[PDB]
């Protein structure tokens, strides 16, 4: 058998759980052995990661980078040993790669601030919970926050990284709400954040304040019919697995691949 090799960002989040889940259904439907590497949101970690499969006879690798420019080493590791590379989630800003798989992370911020606009109206208060700074994924959904941020003219009242974790997103909220009191609504760059900051507002007393979350996972999904959370743009983590070891079947198959697969959001509200 075949080994793949999935180098995730972290498994303490549970999009990752259902990219990895994703990922082996496949690897088990098309025979390949898959092998799962945890880098912790740490770079260091993710390159002796890559060192180490470098020689197991791993045959592709698929990595979703802690960061899109630090990652840069690693791939260049890869490529010297001759493996394939494919990014899931988010890009790799340097190094040779066959193929990267992920969501239209700028559409989805614009999405998202366009949704506020659309509840809490046009010029409202906000505050931006943003992702890992150095990711692709939160630079994109900044850029398209920034555009609803100027078609709709929010006021920002803060913007500061809570790096994609529930607890870090719990506090920084926690802060940012002692000194800007008046928020009408928050985007949260992805839902573990998102459900930090509700429990930030809980512990506060604060139910008028609107937050939107990103992913649509479970915790977060049940959040939004639980009325907690006014929204959250549904990805699918699992289809991104599942496509990532699809291309590495016909890479290695001979067959050419496209350098760019989108995989599609979808608003979630209640009802
Ligand atoms: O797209 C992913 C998910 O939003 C995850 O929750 C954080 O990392 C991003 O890159």
């Amino acid at each position: 058998k075949d080994t793949i090799a999935l180098v995730v960002s972290t498994l303490n989040n549970p999009f990752f759980v259902s990219l990895k889940d994703g990922a082996q259904k496949e690897a088990d439907k098309l025979g390949y052995n898959l092998v799962v590497l945890d880098s912790q949101n740490n770079p260091a970690k993710e390159l002796a990661n890559v060192q180490d499969l470098t020689v197991r006879g791993t045959k592709i690798l698929l990595i979703n980078p802690t960061d899109s420019d630090a990652v840069g080493n690693a791939v260049k590791m890869a490529n010297q040993a001759n493996i394939p590379v494919i990014t899931l989630d988010r890009q790799a800003t340097k190094g040779e790669v066959v193929s990267h798989i992920a969501s239209d992370n700028v559409l989805g911020g614009k999405i998202a601030g366009d949704y506020i606009a659309k509840k809490a109206g046009e010029g409202a208060k906000v505050i931006e919970l943003q992702g890992i700074a150095g990711t692709s994924a939160a630079r994109e959904r900044g850029e398209g926050f920034q555009q609803a941020v100027a078609a709709h003219k929010f006021n920002v009242l803060a913007s500061q990284p809570a790096d994609f974790d529930r607890i870090k997103g719990l506090n920084v909220m926690q802060n940012l709400l002692t000194a800007h009191p008046d928020v009408q609504a928050v985007f949260a760059q992805n839902d573990e954040m998102a459900l930090g900051a509700l429990r930030a507002l809980q512990t506060a007393g604060k139910s008028d304040v609107m937050v939107v979350g990103f992913d649509g996972t479970p915790d977060g999904e049940k959040a939004v019919n639980d009325g907690k959370l006014a929204a959250t743009i549904a990805q699918l983590p699992d289809q991104i697995g599942a496509k990532g070891v699809e291309t590495a079947d016909k890479v290695l198959k001979g067959e050419k691949v496209q350098a760019k697969y989108p995989v599609d959001l979808k608003l979630v509200v209640k009802q």
